Parts: C-alpha cells; sequence; structure tokens
C-alpha cells in the first residue's frame, strides 16, 4: 500500500554508505504496480506487503525508524547479511503475522527482548552471528509453533530457560557459540519433535538430563567443549535414532554407560577429553553402524573387550591417551574398514594381531609408549595403503627387511627404540613421498642401500644408535630436501663426504660416535639453515676448515674426541650465534685466538685435552667454564685451575 511503501521509503533514507547500485534503487513511486511487482525485496498479498527480504543488499544502518507500525502483515523478514547495528526492538513482537524472522549476519547487540514471545506464528527464529549478549528471556518459551531456533554465534549468557519445554513443535535447536551457564533443563528431554540438539562451546555445567533418555527422534546431539559433569547418564541408551553423540572436552567422570551399545544408529561416538574411567562395557561393540569411536584422553582401565570384532563398520577408533591395559583381543582390528588405529600412550601388552589390515584399507597405526611386542604380522607386512606407522616405544622384534612390505603411499614411519634387527632393505625406496623415515636405537646392521638416497622427499631421516657399518656415497647429496640427517652412533667408516655441502635445508646434522676418517671437507660453509653441527666421537684429522666459520646460523659445533690438529681459526669469531662449542679431545696447538671476545652469544666452551697454549680469551664462556672446560693442555695460562700468566 502506498502508505507501507512511504514509511519503508523513510527507513531507507535513513541507511549510510549507500552506494547508488544498490538493489534498493528500485524503492521509487509507491503506488501498487510498482511498490507491489518492482521493489527489490517487496512482496505483497493483495496490496500489502507480506514479505521484506532484503539478505545481502549492503545495508548499513539501524531498525531505529523500521516501521513497525506501518506493516501490519509482515509474515516473512529477512534482513540478515547486511550492517544494521543497534538492538532489537520489543516492536518486532507487534507483528503477530510473522512466521519467518532472520537477522543473523548483522552487528545487533543488547539484549533479546522477551516481546519475540508474542510471535505466536513464528516458525523460524534466526538471530545468528550478532553480538547479542544478556539471558534468552523465558517468553521465547511461549513461541508453541516455532519449529527452529538458532542464535548461535553471540554473547548469550544466564541458563537455557525451563520454559523451552514447552517449545513442543521445535525441531532444531541451535544454540553453540555463545556463554550459557546453569544446567541444562530437564524439560529439554521433553521435546518429541527434536531431532537436531546442538549446545557445543557453552559453559554449561551440572549433570546431562536423565530426561534426555525421552529424545526418541533426536539424530544429532552436539554438547562439547562445555563443562558438564557427573556421569553420563545410562538413560542415553534411549536415544534410538541418535547418528553423532558428542561430548568431547567436557568434566564427565564415571564409566561409559553400557546402554549405548542400545543405540544401533549410532555412527559417531565423541567422548575424548573427559575423565570417564573405569572398563570400556563390553556392550559397545553392540553399536553396529559405528564409524567413528573416539574415546582419547580419558582415564579408562581394563582390556578392550573382543566384542570391538562385532564392530564391522568401524573407520576410525582413537584410544590414545588412557589407561587401558592387557593385549588387544584379534576383534579390535577386525573391520575392513579401519583407517586409523591410535593407541598410543596406554599400556597394551603382548603382539598386535593378525587381523590388522585384513581390509587391505589400513592408513595410520600409531601405537607408541605401549609394551606390544612379538614380530609385525604378515597382514600389516602386506598393508600397501599404509601412511602413518609410530611404533615409538615398544618392542616389536624380528628381521626388519622381513617385517615390512613395500608401502608407496607412506608419509611417516617411527621405529625408534624396538628391538628390530638385519639390514635395510631397498624396498624403502618404493616409498617415494616419505618425509620421515625415524629407525633410530634398534639392532639395524649392514650397509644403507644406495636407494636411500633417492628417497628425495625425505626431510628427516634418523637412523642412529644402530650398527650400521659402510661408507657414505657422495649421492648423499640427492636427498636435497633433508632437514634433519641424524646418522650417530653407528660404525660408518671412511671420509665424511663432500656431498653434504649441497645439503642447503639442513638444520641439524649429527653424524658423531661414527668411525668416519680423514678431514672435514672444506667446502662446509654454505649450509644456510644449519643451528647444530656435531662431528664428536670419530677419527677425524688435520686441520678445522675455514669454512664451518661461515655457517652462519650454527648454533652447536661439537667435534670434540677426534684428532683434529693445528690451531683453532680466529675466524670462528663469525659465527656470531654460535653458544656452545666443544673442540675437547682433540691434538690442537697454539693459543686459543683473542677473537673470541667478539662472539658475544658464546656460553658454553670445552677446549680440554688439546695441546694449547697461552691466555684465556676474555669472553662469558671462557670466564664462567670451569677448571675441566681447560685441563689436559700445554701452556694455558690464567687470570680455573690454571697457573697464573707473567
Ligand atoms: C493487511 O493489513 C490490513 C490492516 O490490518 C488488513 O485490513 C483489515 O482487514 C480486516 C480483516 O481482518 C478488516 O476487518 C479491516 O477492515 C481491515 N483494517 C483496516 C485498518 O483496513 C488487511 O486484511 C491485511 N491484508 C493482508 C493481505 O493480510
Ligand atoms: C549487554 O551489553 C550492553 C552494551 O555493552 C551492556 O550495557 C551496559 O550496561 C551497564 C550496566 O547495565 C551500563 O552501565 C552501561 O552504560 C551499558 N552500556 C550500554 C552501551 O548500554 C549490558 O550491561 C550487557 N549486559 C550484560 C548482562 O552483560
Ligand atoms: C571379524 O568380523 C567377521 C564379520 O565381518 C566375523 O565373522 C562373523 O562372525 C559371526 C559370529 O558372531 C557370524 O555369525 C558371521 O557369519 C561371520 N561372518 C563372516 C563373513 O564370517 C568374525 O567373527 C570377526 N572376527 C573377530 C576375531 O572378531
Ligand atoms: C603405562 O603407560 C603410561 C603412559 O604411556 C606410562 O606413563 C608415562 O611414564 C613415563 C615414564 O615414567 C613418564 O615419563 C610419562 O610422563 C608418563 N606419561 C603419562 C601420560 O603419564 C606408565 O609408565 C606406564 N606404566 C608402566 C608400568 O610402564
Ligand atoms: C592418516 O594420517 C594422515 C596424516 O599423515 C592424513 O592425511 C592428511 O590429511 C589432511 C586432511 O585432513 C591433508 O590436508 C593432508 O595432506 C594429509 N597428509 C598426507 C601426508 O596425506 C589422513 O587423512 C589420515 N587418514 C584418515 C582416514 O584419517
Ligand atoms: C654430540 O654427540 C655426542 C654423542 O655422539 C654427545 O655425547 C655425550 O656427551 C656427554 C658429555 O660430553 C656425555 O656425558 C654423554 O655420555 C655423551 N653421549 C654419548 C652417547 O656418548 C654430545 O653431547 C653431543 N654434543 C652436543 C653439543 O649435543
Ligand atoms: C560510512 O562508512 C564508513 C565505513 O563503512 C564509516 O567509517 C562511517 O562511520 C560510515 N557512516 C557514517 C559516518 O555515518
Ligand atoms: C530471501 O532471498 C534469498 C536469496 O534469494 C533466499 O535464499 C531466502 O530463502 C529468502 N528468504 C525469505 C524469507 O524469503
Ligand atoms: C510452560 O512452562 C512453565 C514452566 O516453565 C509452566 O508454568 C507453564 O504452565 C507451561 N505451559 C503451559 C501451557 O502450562
Ligand atoms: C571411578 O570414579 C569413581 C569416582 O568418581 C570411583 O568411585 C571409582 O572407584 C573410580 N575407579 C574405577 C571405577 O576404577
Ligand atoms: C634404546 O634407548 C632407550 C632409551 O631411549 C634405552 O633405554 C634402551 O636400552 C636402548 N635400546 C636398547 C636395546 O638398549
Amino acid at each position: 500500500t502506498v502508505e507501507e511503501a512511504n514509511a519503508l521509503l523513510k527507513w531507507k533514507s535513513t541507511f549510510t554508505n549507500q552506494t547508488s547500485s544498490s538493489k534498493l534503487s528500485s524503492w521509487v513511486n509507491p503506488n501498487t504496480s510498482s511498490f507491489c511487482t518492482s521493489w527489490y525485496g517487496v512482496a505483497c498479498s493483495l496490496g500489502s506487503i507480506i514479505r521484506l527480504n532484503l539478505t545481502n543488499t549492503g545495508i548499513e544502518g539501524t531498525f531505529e525508524d523500521f516501521p513497525f507500525s506501518s506493516l501490519p502483515n509482515l509474515t516473512f523478514v529477512d534482513l540478515s547479511m547486511n550492517r544494521f547495528s543497534g538492538t532489537i526492538s520489543p516492536e518486532w513482537g507487534r507483528f503477530s503475522k510473522l512466521e519467518y524472522f532472520d537477522l543473523s549476519i548483522n552487528q545487533l547487540v543488547g539484549e533479546i527482548p522477551p516481546e519475540l514471545g508474542k510471535l505466536s506464528n513464528l516458525d523460524t527464529l534466526h538471530l545468528v552471528e550478532n553480538k547479542l549478549n544478556g539471558s534468552i528471556p523465558s517468553e521465547i518459551g511461549r513461541l508453541t509453533k516455532v519449529t527452529e531456533i538458532a542464535i548461535y554465534d553471540n554473547l548469550l549468557t544466564g541458563p537455557i530457560p525451563s520454559s523451552f519445554g514447552n517449545l513442543t513443535k521445535l525441531v532444531n535447536l541451535y544454540l553453540f557459540i555463545n556463554s550459557l551457564s546453569g544446567s541444562i533443563p530437564s524439560e529439554i528431554g521433553n521435546l518429541p519433535n527434536l531431532r537436531e540438539l546442538c549446545l557445543d562451546r557453552n559453559n554449561l555445567t551440572g549433570k546431562i538430563p536423565s530426561s534426555f533418555g525421552n529424545l526418541k527422534n533426536v539424530t544429532l546431539l552436539n554438547m562439547f567443549e562445555n563443562q558438564l559433569s557427573g556421569e553420563i547418564p545410562p538413560e542415553i541408551g534411549n536415544m534410538t535414532a541418535l547418528d553423532t553423540l558428542s561430548l568431547h572436552t567436557n568434566k564427565l567422570t564415571g564409566p561409559i554407560p553400557s546402554t549405548l551399545g542400545n543405540i544401533k544408529t549410532l555412527a559417531v561416538l565423541h567422548l575424548y577429553l573427559n575423565q570417564l574411567n573405569g572398563s570400556i562395557p563390553p556392550e559397545l561393540g553392540e553399536m553396529e553402524s559405528m564409524i567413528d569411536l573416539e574415546i582419547s584422553e580419558n582415564k579408562l582401565t581394563g582390556p578392550v573387550p573382543d566384542s570391538f570384532g562385532k564392530l564391522t563398520a568401524l573407520e576410525w577408533l582413537f584410544l590414545r591417551d588412557n589407561q587401558l591395559s592387557g593385549p588387544i583381543p584379534p576383534g579390535i582390528a577386525n573391520s575392513t574398514e579401519l583407517t586409523v588405529l591410535q593407541l598410543d600412550t596406554n599400556n597394551f601388552t603382548g603382539f598386535l594381531p593378525d587381523t590388522i589390515c585384513r581390509g587391505g584399507k589400513l592408513e595410520n597405526l600409531t601405537l607408541d609408549d605401549n609394551h606390544f611386542e612379538g614380530p609385525v604380522p604378515k597382514s600389516l607386512r602386506d598393508c600397501k595403503s599404509l601412511i602413518r606407522v609410530r611404533f615409538k616405544g615398544n618392542s616389536f622384534s624380528g628381521d626388519i627387511s622381513e617385517a615390512f612390505g613395500v608401502y608407496p603411499t607412506l608419509n611417516f614411519i617411527d621405529l625408534s627404540n624396538n628391538n628390530f634387527h638385519g639390514q635395510l632393505s631397498a624396498n624403502w625406496e618404493q616409498s617415494q613421498k616419505l618425509v620421515a623415515f625415524i629407525l633410530s636405537n634398534n639392532s639395524i646392521t649392514g650397509a644403507i642401500p644406495p636407494e636411500i638416497w633417492n628417497m628425495t622427499q625425505l626431510s628427516q631421516l634418523d637412523l642412529s644408535s644402530n650398527r650400521i657399518t659402510g661408507e657414505l656415497p657422495e649421492s648423499i647429496s640427492n636427498i636435497n630436501r633433508i632437514s634433519k640427517l641424524q646418522l650417530n652412533g653407528n660404525r660408518l667408516s671412511g671420509k665424511i663426504p663432500s656431498g653434504i655441502r649441497l645439503l642447503t635445508n639442513l638444520e641439524y646434522l649429527d653424524l658423531s660416535s661414527n668411525r668416519f676418517s680423514f678431514e672435514i671437507p672444506p667446502t662446509l660453509n654454505n649450509l644456510p639453515r644449519l643451528y647444530y653441527m656435531n662431528l664428536s666421537r670419530n677419527d677425524l684429522d688435520q686441520t678445522i676448515p675455514e669454512g664451518l666459520t661461515k655457517l652462519s646460523q650454527l648454533q652447536m659445533l661439537d667435534l670434540s674426541y677426534n684428532q683434529l690438529d693445528g690451531e683453532i681459526s680466529s675466524q670462528f669469531r663469525s659465527l656470531q650465534n654460535l653458544e656452545r662449542l666443544d673442540l675437547s679431545h682433540n691434538n690442537l696447538s697454539g693459543q686459543i685466538p683473542p677473537s673470541f671476545k667478539d662472539m658475544l652469544a658464546l656460553t658454553h666452551v670445552d677446549v680440554s685435552h688439546n695441546n694449547l697454549q697461552g691466555p684465556i680469551p676474555d669472553n662469558a664462556a671462557f670466564r664462567n667454564a670451569p677448571p675441566d672446560a681447560f685441563e689436559g693442555n700445554k701452556d694455558l695460562c690464567g687470570s680455573q685451575g690454571l697457573k697464573p700468566c707473567s
């Protein structure tokens, strides 16, 4: 009507920063046949506006001059995705016909007025992504026809009103990302039509109401990242339409209720980061639909039940960081769909089962810091789908080249501190995307296959603390992405290859405790990320090359326990980031260069058991050094443990 159109024009005249490419260019002629046919966002019935849809039209303004008293037949209102600021007036509750009300994604502030509860015909209320604060008024519980309430991502405080139990037609309730507090009212459990209940990321406390067992149609229950406490009520097992139950990151205590096995529809169960204790009920194996079972970071004890072999759709099983113990039953890995088996930081014992990867789809197997032992099952040898294998801290045994097959998509493997023996196979080269190869402190013997240096995506290679023999070839330069190279504590012999000079991504190089002989390559001068170099405990000889002083990021340089001789270069002053320097147990002669006074970052120095003489340079490391950093030298003199200088 002319009066509705004139009133909307007056509201429009108040908008700011309007671009004249606005859709509202079409708001000109208030007569019908303009108003009801060509005004953007306006739809009428019998010449009167019943729908106002200005979503995402770049309006900046407020509702201060919104014409509440001029639009009596307003039925559908969508003002979302604009730049409306200010508050939500009580006058919005005078639109008696309103069915659909959306002010989301604006910059609205202040409290929700109780008058919204007067909208007795409302079907949908959306106020998401604003900065609304205060408590939800209890009068919202008068919206007896509403089927969806979404007020997520606001600044709401206070409890969820008990009056929400009167919202008998409510289907979806989305209140996540707020600061709602108090206990969940038990009246929520008596909403017969409820399908989705999302109260996650709030500050809710107290126990989950046992009334939730009356929620026979709820398919989604998200209440993660709250402060819920007490035990999960056994009545939850009567939510027999649940597809997804997420209670993670709460303060729940006591046992997992055995009645969860009653929920045959349940596909996703997230209970991690709680304080759940006791044994995993064997009835959890009856959750026939379960795909994604995550109960890590709890205080569960006892063994995993054999009934886990009945979970035939299982894909992800997260149990890390519990106190589970004992042997694992073959059923734990029996799902042909299993892709991730995550058991780290428990106290499991015995062998891996022969069911593992029987479906040919297992990807991530992580077992760190358990007590597993025995040989690798042949079905894991033959598991071509593996991406991540983490066995650190267990005691697996067997010949390493018999235990493992070929893994084309392997990305990361850590076998540190296991008990594997044998020689490395060239088969590892078929993991062309492998970025970390960690085999520290096994009983590996024999040579490094030359194919290893063709694993050009390697970023970490750690074969330390084995009994590996042979010489490093010049083609070591081919692992040109390597950033951490740890070959320490082996029996490698021959000269250190010059090709390491081309490993310009190297950050950390440990070749120590080997039998390397002859000179340190004089071309190691161009490793601009190298902060750690350890060549100690070898048989390296001749002079320390000046190229090492160009390794400007070095923080630690350890060349101790070699037969290096000649003088310490005064160009060491160039290592301005050097904190720790160990040259002890060598055959170095002459004076410690006075240029060490330039190295203000040095904190630790050891030159003991050399053939050095003369006074000690003036820097803090030398002043703070204990007598044994100097002992065993020829004629050092001081101004500790040294005779004073003349
Ligand atoms: C638009 O609103 C007007 C004003 O409320 C409605 O007109 C009234 O209709 C009632 C019927 O409930 C009549 O008895 C009155 O004579 C009208 N009042 C006035 C002040 O004109 C109109 O029906 C509404 N139109 C639509 C399509 O909802
Ligand atoms: C909701 O937000 C408003 C706006 O920041 C808060 O309003 C302030 O309230 C205090 C005390 O009630 C007054 O002293 C200020 O002058 C108010 N500021 C404005 C801009 O109105 C309001 O307190 C908040 N409500 C809650 C419960 O936090
Ligand atoms: C591994 O899973 C299979 C099913 O995928 C289990 O085999 C079924 O066992 C039940 C007995 O409870 C029989 O009624 C079915 O006929 C079996 N199906 C097939 C295809 O054999 C097997 O028991 C599971 N193994 C373990 C160790 O849990
Ligand atoms: C059972 O497993 C737990 C977790 O893996 C072990 O606890 C760790 O023990 C080491 C060594 O004492 C500590 O450095 C860690 O801080 C502990 N981690 C945690 C998360 O507590 C525990 O030692 C194991 N029990 C036995 C008998 O080995
Ligand atoms: C098994 O672990 C790997 C991590 O190494 C997962 O792969 C990564 O997934 C993210 C997506 O979340 C991708 O952006 C990365 O590119 C993937 N990395 C690699 C190396 O592929 C993989 O999704 C896990 N498997 C399952 C079923 O969760
Ligand atoms: C360089 O590596 C050697 C091992 O090859 C580290 O040696 C340790 O040194 C301390 C004191 O010198 C001894 O108490 C340890 O017993 C040594 N360990 C071994 C396994 O021999 C040395 O610490 C490393 N240097 C730096 C700076 O990290
Ligand atoms: C106009 O727009 C800019 C940013 O959109 C803002 O700084 C200014 O406050 C706006 N309106 C005014 C000053 O009325
Ligand atoms: C408003 O228009 C958008 C885009 O056409 C549409 O997706 C939305 O459902 C409309 N809302 C109403 C209440 O008409
Ligand atoms: C709505 O709930 C309140 C308690 O919050 C109750 O007093 C009232 O009677 C309920 N509604 C009806 C129609 O009774
Ligand atoms: C689990 O927690 C309760 C206290 O909340 C305690 O009574 C019980 O002994 C705990 N330990 C178990 C069940 O092993
Ligand atoms: C491997 O190192 C661990 C500590 O990391 C040590 O306790 C263990 O004895 C080493 N391996 C063997 C076989 O001794």
